[PDB]
């Protein structure tokens, strides 16, 4: 089974590729999850230097197989089931008022590490808004993703809000369309509908004056 990969506390690489509006961008992450705790420790940097979009923006886009399924619920963690092989993560966020991402990623196992490599198109995002204008709160409230299944494509597809805290007090949706698919032919669990649940604190390491997010996560499924 999948899980036993996640027994203790596996290390993270996270590689994103991004292209917003023509701004092109990379952003290297590493940490280590803990299933067991639905817990997530991550450190990431801009390498190309200056971010041109707000750093919660991406949070959703910077691997869901380190949630914390209950006893009751283990039947219903596909995320781990798809592993080692792992599995295709693709995203529409379409920011209300304003343009749009559009994500793909793949998320298996090479060697001992997780790891989650990224390419991300941004496109028709305002030249006034509040992503291109950097008018984002730095922070990440709490929410819960609806999961559901797809028969016929062998995965679970969710659509979710985000609500990103824009400096005046006012609040910036952001919509989600996720689809999730198997990379690997072996056998893989289909869960009953479910959410995760999904709790965030953003800061910044003192000894790194380069664009960055220390990014702390803990994500647990309920709902049966």
């Amino acid at each position: 089974k999948g899980e036993e990969l996640f027994t203790g506390v596996v290390p993270i690489l996270v590689e994103l590729d991004g292209d917003v509006n023509g701004h092109k961008f990379s952003v290297r992450g590493e940490g280590e999850g803990d299933a067991t705790n639905g817990k997530l420790t991550l450190k990431f940097i801009c390498t190309t230097g200056k971010l041109p979009v707000p750093w919660p923006t991406l949070v959703t886009t910077l691997v869901l197989c380190f949630a914390r399924y209950p006893d009751h619920m283990k039947q219903h963690d596909f995320f781990k089931s798809a592993m080692p092989e792992g599995y295709v993560q693709e995203r529409t966020i379409s920011f209300k008022d304003d343009g749009y991402y559009k994500t793909r990623a793949e998320v298996k196992f090479e060697g001992d590490t997780l790891v989650n490599r990224i390419e991300l198109k941004g496109i028709d995002f305002k030249e006034d808004g509040n992503i291109l204008g950097h008018k984002l709160e730095y922070n990440q409230n709490s929410h819960n993703a609806y999961i559901t299944a797809d028969k016929q494509k062998n995965g679970i597809k969710s659509n979710f809000k985000i609500r990103h805290n824009v400096e005046d007090g006012s609040v910036q949706l952001a919509d989600h369309y996720q689809q999730n698919t198997p990379i690997g032919d072996g056998p893989v669990l289909l869960p009953d509908n479910h959410y995760l649940s999904t709790q965030n604190a953003l800061s910044k390491d003192p000894n790194e004056k380069r664009d960055h997010m220390v990014l702390l996560e803990f994500v647990t499924a309920a709902g049966i």
